[PDB]
């Protein structure tokens, strides 16, 4: 089957927020503000074939987007893999290429749902003062919003984790297995 043929049909059946996750994801190989002239996933996949992170023999880094964003229906058809062969695979130490820190904010977007969205906006009003935030931004934009404004990081977790005990615990708990993985270093 026809690779770059294959990219094409991967990236029709992804929508706005697959190509918005997506993006977040890969920030840490697609710098932030480089990010504005990719409007569809092929732009996307294509960027990242000029990185040779994407390659007809290197599906390694397609995969694994494709399984942080849950779209396990695009990995059967498309690349015939199954979430068993990715868990087994991105739990194996160094084979994930996303930074555990990115993978870390992703799903605790993924958790958070409409009304707890609203809850972080107010609470990081109280804590913060330079963020600029309004009603139709995302958990994901907020992320990006914190990290301009330099009040969150890698190792700037402490904003973070002040609003995230105020909703809920299972955000919490996101927060402090990551940071005990990884100060186990």
């Amino acid at each position: 089957l026809d690779f770059s043929r294959n990219l094409y049909d991967i990236g029709e059946q992804l929508d706005s927020e697959d190509l918005a996750s997506l993006k977040f994801l890969s920030l840490d190989y697609i710098p932030q503000r480089k990010q504005e002239p990719i409007k569809d996933a092929l732009m996307l996949f294509q960027r990242l074939q000029e990185k040779r992170m994407l390659e007809e023999s290197n599906l390694s880094f397609l995969k694994e987007l494709l399984f942080r964003i849950n779209r396990l229906d695009l990995l059967i058809t498309y690349l015939n893999t199954r979430k068993e062969e990715m868990e087994r695979e991105l739990q194996t130490p160094g084979r994930a290429q996303i930074s555990a820190y990115r993978v870390m904010l992703y799903q605790i977007s993924e958790e958070v749902s409409r009304s707890e969205l609203r809850s972080f906006k107010a609470l990081l009003q109280e804590e913060d003062s330079k963020c600029k935030l309004d009603d139709d931004m995302n958990l994901l934009d907020i992320f990006i919003e914190m990290e301009k404004r330099v009040i969150l990081g890698e190792g700037k977790l402490d904003i973070l984790k002040r609003v995230c005990a105020q909703i809920n615990k299972s955000l919490l708990k996101i927060i402090n297995d990551y940071e005990e993985f990884s100060k186990e270093r």
